[PDB]
C-alpha cells in the first residue's frame, strides 16, 4: 500500500553515483575487473574469466529518522536515473584484418544491459543447448532447460559469477525493480554506442510510484560486451588467430540515482 | 455487439495475468515440442516436423464474474493494455565458429517477430510461396495451394501447436476482436537485434476506447520469435560441409502482462 | 469548391476493405515472377507491376470522401522455399533490391515514364513502355496506372499532380541487401490535407495501387546466389496488400 | 528588421512548384541533364560528365504592388521536397560472384537548400596533394580543412561538383538546407518519397526565406550511389571501368510564400 | 547558488560561433598513415579539437547551441577496391564527439590492453587502467594532443559541460553523416540552467573521425596497402552557442 511522498526538502532527497565495472567473474564474491577478458576460445565450453558476468553493485542509503509512526513506514524511492556506457573508439588496440587491409576494430554479438531495484536482479538460467553446451563449474550453471518455462532454474544475481549468455531477466518477477536489454547476434556485426550527459530514464510505474528500497539500499546490475577483439598490432579475424579473439566490455556503466522519500503503509 | 460503459473500476473489476509462451516447433497437433533450438533445418524443398517453428499459443482461463447477465446485457473481461518481451541472451560457443573470420559465428539469418492477444483464436491465411516445389511434411498444418493472399487462399484458426509461421500469415480481413504486430527480416546472414526491458507497454484499444472482449471467459495469447539460424557449439558453421547441422534459433520465451477490467455489452 | 462534411450517421459513413494481389503483369497474380534473368531485358510475367484496385463505392454534390486508411503487406519469413548458399553453407533467405509503395484517390495514380538506361535498358513490347527521358523532365512521358502492365522499375508517382490521391513509396537498393518487412492491426494513416480535406471520390469509386517488392529469390531446397544459377533468380513479391478504406460524405 | 505578416489574402500568398534535374555539369552556364553519369573511372580525377554537381533553380516571384512604403517582401515559410526514384535491377548489371543483380550501392549524398540568394558553400579538396579535377569544373583551391583560408563561393553555375564544395554554417543565413552522406563503396540506398510530408522553413522568430531579390533560390543533389551497366558484369575488377554514378531522376519542391513586412 | 537571469535586452544577449578543425596533435583532415602497428603515433591518431571562445566583459550563460559537421562524399579521393570493381570510400571505426562548457572537459584515460597497445611519448598518456575504476587517470583536455582512442568524457564530472557522443566499430563499416542548418540543441539542466561561464569564456570540444581511408587513385582495402590506409576526419566542427545573462 504506497501512499504520498514526503513534501520535497533537503532532506528528503538523495542521490548517488556509481561506475559498475565489467567483470569476467572467476569467483562468486570477488570480481575480476578487466574490460577485455582471456580468449574466449572456439570451444564448447565457458570459461571463468573469458565469458562476461553481470556486474553488480550494492549502494546503501541514509537512515530516515522517525520512519515509522502509526502504521506507516518512510522509505526511499528511486524515480529517475541516468547511465551512460563509458567507452572509446578501438584501433590499433583491436589488431588488422589482412583480408580486408585494414584496422579489424571491435566487432560481433553484444548485449547492452542495465537494471535498478530494490533488491537484486531476478533472473532465470537458460542453456542454449543442454546437450552439447558446457559451463566451467566455477560459473554458475544455469541447469538443464533451453526454455523459460516454471521448471527453469531461478536465481538472483548477488554475486560476480553470473554469464550474461546464461542467464536472463525475469519478467514473471522484478517487480521492484526496472531493467532495459538490447541483444546483437553475428559475429561481425558492428556495435553502435552512444553517450552524453543529457539523456535521463524515469523509474515510475503507471501510478507515479518508483523503486521502493524497502531494504535500505539501491541494487544496480549491468553488463555491456561490445564485441570482440584481437590483440593489438596482430592479426586477427583469419582462422590461425581466432585462438586469441576476446570479448570487449564497455569500460564501466556509470549511473546516477535520483531518490526522494516515499510513505508506505 | 453493442459496447456500453466500463465497469466502475474497483479491487474486483480489475485483473491482470501472466503467461510465458514457450517455443515450439510442432510434431503433433494437441502437444508443443518446446525447445528453443529445432532438429537440423535441412537445405532441402521440405519443412520437417521439429526443424520447423510453428506459432506458440496458450489460452489463460480469467475469473469467472458473478452476477454477470441482465436481459439484453452482460459484464465480461476487457483486456486494454498489455506488456510482451523476449526473453534472450547473447550466443556465443554455443553458436559455433567460422574459420573464413577466424571468430564466433553467433546467429544471424532470416527473423520472425510475432505477438497477437484476443477472445479467440488468431485467424490465419495459409500461403505456400511456391506451391509447385515447397513441400510440407504432412504433421504439419498444410497451407493449401496458393502463393497469393486471394479470396481463395485457406483460412484457419491458429488451435494448435503445429502451425508453421514459415506457411501462416495473420489475417488482416479478419481478426476484429484480436491486436497483432508482426516483423519479418529476410536473408541468410542477417544479425538479429533483440530488445526486451520491463518499462515499455502496448495499449490494445481501438478507436472508440475497446479493448479486445474476452466473451468466452479466456484470453488468447499467440506468439512466435525466430531469432535466425545457429550452427552447434564448438563446431564449424557458416562453410557448406556444415550446411546439415544449421539450426532455427527460437527465443526462450515469449512473456505476456495483460491487463483487463470489465465491460457491459448489449 | 469544397463545402462541409455531410453530417454523421450509420448512412453517411462507409469503410471498404480490398487485398490487392501482386501482378506480374503481361498485358493492360501471382507472389513469384518467372525468372528475371540477368539480361539487359524487362520481360512479362518477370517484372513487377503495380497492382491496382478500382472499388466501387455506394450511391448517394455530395461525394464520398476517404479520411483515413489502414494498409498492411502480408509475408511470411522465407525459408526452405529460397534455397540455399553454398559459400556460407546455409540457407539464401531473400534479399535484394526492394520497393515497398501505396497510393489511395479518386482517380488512377499519375506517373512519370522513366528509362534509367535509354541507350542500352530493354522492355518488353507487352509492357507499357516509359518512353526515352532518364530524368523527370516537362518531355518525360506522363500516363495513369489505368491497366496492369505498367513496371514499377520504369514508372514513378508523379508528385507534379496526385492531388486527389496520397502515395508513400520506399526503394532499398543492392543486390544482396536483407529485407525487413512490418505488419500488424493497430496502425492506421490519416489522408486529409493542411484543411482538413481527405480524398474525393468523383467518379463513386475509391483507386488503389500498390508495389511490394520484398527481394529476389532462388528455389527451394535448390543451390542460389552462384553464377550457375543465375538463371533462376526470381522476384519475390508480398502476398498481398490489404486495405480498409473510411469515407465519409463531403459536400462539394 | 522584420515587420508583421501581411493579413492572408488570396493575393498575398504565393505557391510555386519546380523539378530539379540532375546535373552532371560539363560547363558553368549549361547543365548536363542526366540521372547517370559518364563512366567515373578508378583514377585520381574527378571527370567532367562523370562527377555529380549541384542542381540549382532560380524562380521568379510575382511583383507586389505599392511594396513600399517599410518594404513588402515574399517569405517562403514552407516547402514540400520529394526524390523521384525507381528500383534497378536489369538496369544495374549483375555481380557474377554472388549470381544476382547488382542494383544500386555505394556512397551517396541527399542535399536540398532553399534561400534568397544562391547557396554559400566551402571549397575542399579531401587530399590536395593527390585528388585531381577536370579544368571545366569548380576548383575548390587547397584547403583540407574548413578554416578561414578556404575558398569561399556562391553555387550560382552547373559545374560545382558535389565531393568538393560544402554548404557553408557560418554564411546561409538567408537560406534552409539539409545534406545527408553515406560512405562505403557497396552500402545499399535507402530512398524515400511521398506526397504528405512537409517541411517548415522558419527560424525561432517564426520568419521564413525573405525573398528580398524577387526570387527564390533551390539548389540539390542526389547521389544514389553507382551502378553498372544493364546486362553486363559489375562489382568485379575487369569492369570497374565501366562504374558510373546513380543520381535521382529529379528532385520535387513545391515553396509556399507569403507577404511580410521589412524595415 | 544560482540566482535569477538578467531581463532580456540586445546588451544582456551574445552569441558566437566558430569552426572547430581537425587535429592530429596541427589541423588536417586526414593523418598520416595510421600504420596497423601497436603503437599509436602523433599526426596518425585523432585527437580532441577544442576552442576555448572568451565573451564580452553576473556572468554569461550558455543556454543553447547549434552544431553540425562539414564533409562532402569521398569518391575518387578514397581509393578502389579491387574485390568489388569499385570505388573503396570511406569505411571503418567513427567517434562523432562534441563537448560545450565553462571550463575543459573532464576526461578519464584508459588503455584498453595496458599490457600490449604502447603511446608514443608526444601523446598525452591515458596511465594503465583499462577501466573506469577510481584508479584511472583524470585529467582535463586542455591541449592539442589528448588522443579519442585513449580519453573518455568524465561523466562522475563535467558538472559545467554537455557532451554528446557516438562510436561505431568494426573495420568496414559504412559511416553516415547528416548535416544542416535548422537544427538545435538546448543546453539547460532540469531547473533551466545552462553553461555558466564563470571564467568569461566558453569552451568548445570536439572529434569527428569518420572512418578510414585510401589514397586517391590507387587500390586499396587489400593486404599490400594496408600501410596506406589514414584515419578520414570531419572538415570541421561548426558551433553556433547562445548567450544570456545569470546572476550568480
Amino acid at each position: 500500500e504506497v501512499l504520498d511522498t514526503v513534501p520535497l526538502t533537503e532532506d528528503t532527497q538523495y542521490k548517488v553515483e556509481a561506475v559498475l565495472l565489467p567483470n569476467f567473474g572467476k569467483a562468486a564474491t570477488t570480481g575480476n575487473f578487466q574490460s577485455r577478458g582471456l580468449p574466449y576460445t572456439m570451444s564448447d565450453t565457458l570459461g571463468p574469466g573469458a565469458a562476461l558476468c553481470y556486474s553488480v553493485a550494492v549502494i546503501n542509503l541514509p537512515e530516515i529518522p522517525d520512519a515509522m509512526c502509526e502504521d506507516t513506514m518512510i522509505v526511499w524511492e528511486a524515480y529517475r536515473l541516468e547511465t551512460e556506457l563509458l567507452f572509446a573508439p578501438q584501433m590499433a588496440s583491436s589488431g588488422y584484418q589482412r583480408a580486408n587491409g585494414t584496422l579489424a576494430g571491435i566487432e560481433g554479438t553484444q548485449l547492452y544491459f542495465w537494471a535498478c531495484g530494490g533488491g537484486p536482479l531476478d533472473v532465470i538460467g537458460i542453456n542454449p543447448d543442454p546437450e552439447r553446451l558446457k559451463v566451467n563449474e566455477a560459473l554458475e550453471g544455469p541447469g538443464n532447460s533451453d526454455v523459460a518455462s516454471l521448471q527453469a532454474l531461478r536465481k538472483q544475481v548477488n554475486a560476480a559469477n553470473f554469464p550474461v549468455e546464461l542467464w536472463v531477466a525475469d519478467p514473471t518477477k522484478n517487480d521492484n525493480t526496472r531493467y532495459f536489454g538490447r541483444v546483437v547476434g553475428g559475429g561481425v556485426t558492428p556495435p553502435v554506442v552512444s553517450y552524453g550527459n543529457q539523456s535521463t530514464t524515469p523509474l515510475i510505474d503507471e501510478n507515479g510510484v518508483g523503486i521502493l528500497c524497502t531494504f535500505g539500499s539501491v541494487y544496480l546490475t549491468s553488463a555491456d560486451m561490445v564485441g570482440m577483439t584481437g590483440l593489438p598490432g596482430l592479426p586477427t579475424l583469419s582462422a590461425d588467430y581466432s585462438n586469441q579473439r576476446t570479448v570487449q566490455a564497455g569500460y564501466g556503466r556509470f549511473f546516477r540515482v535520483h531518490c526522494r522519500q516515499r510513505r508506505i503503509k
